[PDB]
């Protein structure tokens, strides 16, 4: 019972359990999450330093954390399931709002649709029979000071035909909005479908324009394919043993959490140190159209959510090619019930192309080896949405962290003849609205080791007409190194590169620190104006690259309690924290900005679009360490 | 003969036999290049035309170019291989000097360890028997007024062991220059070893540090790994008729061309057209080592040497992985002959990954398809450098351009504890300068037709604090037409999308022009000086996108003869042409900008570096075309 594991059945529901009888009277817990805590750093590094070298392993207790409710008031307890005791229970302060839980979204979705005011707004629609009306209930968002958890219903037509008929080609033009905890209408919202903000009364609808995906409804004609197989016809390359993984060189262990998916730890290479934590961090979605209710339509989908409680069961279609090993993932439901979510993260091998050749003209003699590469994956559904997440390693000791948007996009109504500057239209009645998906990768490097320093290098001209070059072609680099916690400024056209180094162990050939650099596109960053909510809740999407220094439970970038927040309680304050970050534990934060101005492509299903962010040794190595690869042939 | 064919050995051989015929006297022709001219585009779209409605055939006579000497005098020619005439040879003005050739190049390397004068500097070396000198003969490059064609020789140590050993571990400190087609000796260049430009007369050797990439050499233990084995028990799901392609709705003709590797013509997908011609059109390697004779070191590599002159067999192999169909490459020799380069081009499907899915959370139904590519492939080995180029198409209609850098590093002597700053030290005795690969992509665009306009759409910010945009969220895109042959800027910051559209056909669902954009992120553009020679000689690798008017035999970007050029013949005059290019025939030309620090792990051979630009569909259809892809089950 290894100190990284993914929390157990019984140490979940031994968490709800003991705030159960520590709760009295009659209202009861209302669970909202419930996950175990990374050990201590310093603790766990000792723990590792002794399992690796035989010596006897130091006692760790398994920590979870709860948030629940009483009533309207929000909860957070430390819960030491070792010992069974509750170590911290404590309501929060106002405004601060928990993430959305499935069992309460599905309680507002029927309410959505159930409630008479809103059944009587259904009415002035006057549908045909053949029509049916379906609701996607989304967390609030925030535009103003609001204390109370809201749900904003965004609701659209479907056709009554069909369970899997595509509601999000027929967006409506009224949304009504719950207050969560209690159930109670708090207000009718109504959404402009022209050129600018007007809304008018609910009107009767007239034409019915579905744009279906599903296969039975798309009327498309199928083009048919051969088939493609893959095989290992001995098994697979790697072995899993618990939840360490052991392939070509690397071990490392990956770990299912609810609000990650999963993460990576203790990651090694040809038995070097490399990265100590790696993990999607937060994801903001902000949306571009101006108008209400949408400009509030700013998820974050690792806080509010999280990405393990969304995740698919990748094993019983086949979203992994090839001998595949699965992981589950656990949540509680509002009762403190352990749900299990089966086969969400898949671990398998793939070819990835070539990994390296050359050729002596001469002799025409070729060394040659293919880039096998190990994947870990999970692909989580938000409403709509669909991100599925890899973490691809290689011979070369190359980590490429790999995303690929898919799903739906989310929707907007549009009247005829009408065409909007923040927005695509995407159907004959519906438009689709610009916004960004703003990622943070979180990267708690030890690279060699536990002391690193982050800095970054620019490639730059040098002086010309001088003796020492007269030609005019000279450049070279140089290095700027990270002292305190902050942010780095993008700079693609010096070829700026962030690399994390070893101040204290030299490459003998180089005779520079060893490294691992990050390899990414320039991009552009948050689009909302510095003055506005999504900028004060999020300012990691306002830069591509943050350093802190490292802290025990200091995890996601937009802080802890993101649903509803005011400001930013992550990197917002712990990249301001004025401290030494050289040659210490710095932590790296790497924003991957995506803007999306949809295409009509995208719908009625979005074919993919990929994203990577790699990390590559720098130095690390005294030649390549992909000499050890057996030769193509 | 379909227009669009490869040459053949009858009409290679029949164009050197006319200008043998032609060429009175004892000074026989000395041949450097020979390949078929792309058909006249405006007779060759009616020719398609005529051969898809079944219409009478538009007479086409295949032609093609001819590079040839008399002596010291350089020609080109035209000849009409269908009756057999020559129809211009023409003696090139003083200064324009033809590419390197193969046969030339063996005759200088031979006698780089041969000539007395440079066995004179091998004697001052005091080498034991072990070693032995390995020469890699290198184009001049241009610092100077010069119209001789002159060979720069690399000088190497290697193990006298074995023929793959890897000399590029251990460079000499001297290089002789000869003048290629005389074999006069010029004259003895000293390569500076220590931090700056100074160097001394050629002393004893010391030591032997080589660093060796071969199996048999290396010394490493192979990691042993499991067979990863793809099948596609149905065979393809791709047809070759000849040189016509067809897959997954795509049609379009695969050309092996001596100077590019291949082209690819007349690119449909679901029956419309989309691209008339796309190819990597040059390649400019650019060093960034202030000193002489390394500052000369400015490969035009397509120019100078041709990518399919260059070609591996990939059959040997096995590089292409799954059910392959291949083509080959021809190239002249010196006496004319056609010389045959077996499976130059692969061709294959493999998988992508996902293309999409979806899964309504209310019912847990997915839609989802598997990504199948299909893969058109070369790999050049330029003297040190393996280029893998591959163009790769998949079902929602993206081309994606992906080339991987691999092989090994140009290297530069290094003495004991010396460092520089404009190249990375690889090995005890051997650093590798820092350099910029600049590949030029030429994409000749018909997107659904013939008349285009190049266009580039910015993402900016709505005015904050407006009653459209009251919560400073808002943001919209922008349009910039491109109106004359010149460049666009890059800006990261504002998302730049590159785009042709064409302005006739409107997309009946979004109400905006059909188009195709173009994915690449924001690079480093040339790192030499704007005053130096290696930026008169290539203006396209100072911006990322140039657009000109189309023109016949305009297929270069640094012009038709790059090799010791004084300036850029290609986009440097092209793209300052004063004339109209909206809505005609505007040709985009994509710099795909590579700025090369070395790594110590890049060497003895490099792990593959992979940089890409993508053609993606925007608005082009009304809905995902991949709705048409099967289930993937
Ligand atoms: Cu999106
Ligand atoms: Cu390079």
């Amino acid at each position: 019972v290894h100190p990284y594991d993914p929390i157990s059945d019984a140490e979940l529901q031994l968490t709800s359990q003991l705030i159960k009888d520590a709760t009295k009277g009659p209202e009861r817990p209302h669970f909202i999450q419930i996950d175990r805590l990374d050990p201590p750093k310093k603790d766990m590094i000792r723990y590792l330093e002794a399992e690796r070298t035989g010596k006897p392993l130091p006692h760790i207790s398994r920590m979870t954390y709860v948030y629940y409710y009483i009533g309207l008031d929000f909860y957070k307890a430390l819960v030491n399931v070792s010992y069974g005791h509750i170590i911290t229970n404590q309501k929060q302060p106002k405004g601060v709002i928990g993430p959305l839980i499935a069992e309460d979204i599905q309680e507002i979705e029927e309410l959505a649709t159930t409630h008479p005011i809103v059944k009587a707004e259904i009415e002035k629609l006057k549908l045909p029979p053949h029509v049916r009306v379906v609701c996607d209930p989304w967390m609030n968002g925030t535009d103003s000071k609001e204390d109370r958890m809201l749900i904003q219903c965004y609701m659209y037509l479907a056709s009554a035909a069909h369970p899997e008929s595509n509601h999000y080609s027929l967006p409506l033009k009224f949304s009504p909005v719950f207050e969560c905890l209690t159930k109670k209408f708090v207000r009718m919202d109504y959404l402009p479908g022209g050129a600018d903000e007007t809304v008018t009364e609910t009107q009767a609808w007239d034409e019915f324009p579905f744009v279906e995906y599903h296969p039975d409804l798309n009327g498309e004609t199928i083009v048919p394919l051969k088939p493609l197989i893959v095989q290992q016809p001995e098994g697979p390359s790697f072995n899993v043993d618990g939840h360490k993984i052991s392939w070509q060189g690397w071990e490392f262990f990956v770990i299912p959490t609810v609000r990650e998916g999963f993460a990576i730890y203790d990651i090694h290479f040809k038995g070097r140190s490399v990265v100590y934590r790696l993990s999607l961090s937060e994801m903001t979605v902000p949306y571009g159209d101006p108008r209400a209710p949408f400009h509030r339509k700013q998820a974050f989908d690792l806080g509010d959510c999280g990405f393990g409680a969304t995740g698919n069961s990748l094993a019983l279609g086949c979203d992994c090619l090839g001998v595949i090993k699965y992981m589950d993932c656990r949540r509680v439901n509002t009762n403190g019930d352990s749900v299990l979510i089966p086969n969400t993260v898949c671990l398998h091998e793939q070819d990835g192309g070539l990994l390296y050749k050359h050729t002596n003209y001469r002799t025409n003699v070729p060394v040659i080896a293919r880039r096998r590469e190990f994947v870990v994956q999970t692909i989580a559904t938000v409403a709509n949405y669909e991100y599925m997440l890899n973490i691809i390693f290689d011979q070369a000791g190359e980590i490429r962290i790999h995303v690929r948007a898919t799903g739906i996009l989310s929707t907007m109504p549009l009247d005829k003849d009408v065409t909007v500057p923040w927005g695509t239209n995407v159907g004959p009645r519906v438009m689709a609205a610009y916004h960004q998906h703003m990622l943070s990768f979180r990267i708690d490097p030890a690279v060699d080791g536990y002391e690193n320093t982050v800095v970054f290098d620019d490639v730059i001209r040098m002086e010309k007409n001088t003796k020492l070059n007269p030609y005019n072609v000279g450049f070279v680099t140089e290095r700027t190194v990270v002292e305190k916690p902050g942010y780095v400024e993008q700079s693609p056209f010096t070829n700026r590169s962030y690399k994390i180094i070893n101040e204290n162990k030299i490459n003998p050939i180089s005779k520079k620190p060893v490294a691992y650099k990050i390899m990414m596109p320039a991009r552009q960053m948050l689009l909302a104006d510095e003055d506005s909510y999504n900028n004060k809740r999020a300012q990691f999407a306002t830069q591509q690259v943050w350093v802190t220094k490292y802290r025990d439970n200091e995890l996601y970038a937009a802080g802890e309690f993101t649903n509803q927040s005011q400001t930013d309680t992550g990197l917002g304050v712990w990249a301001r924290r004025d401290e030494n970050v050289r040659n210490d534990n710095p932590v790296v934060w790497a924003t991957l900005g995506f803007t999306h101005i949809p295409r009509v492509e995208d719908f009625p299903v979005m074919p993919v679009e990929a994203h990577e962010i790699a990390l590559v040794p720098f130095g690390f190595f005294d030649k390549n360490p992909a000499l050890s690869v057996p030769q193509s042939t």
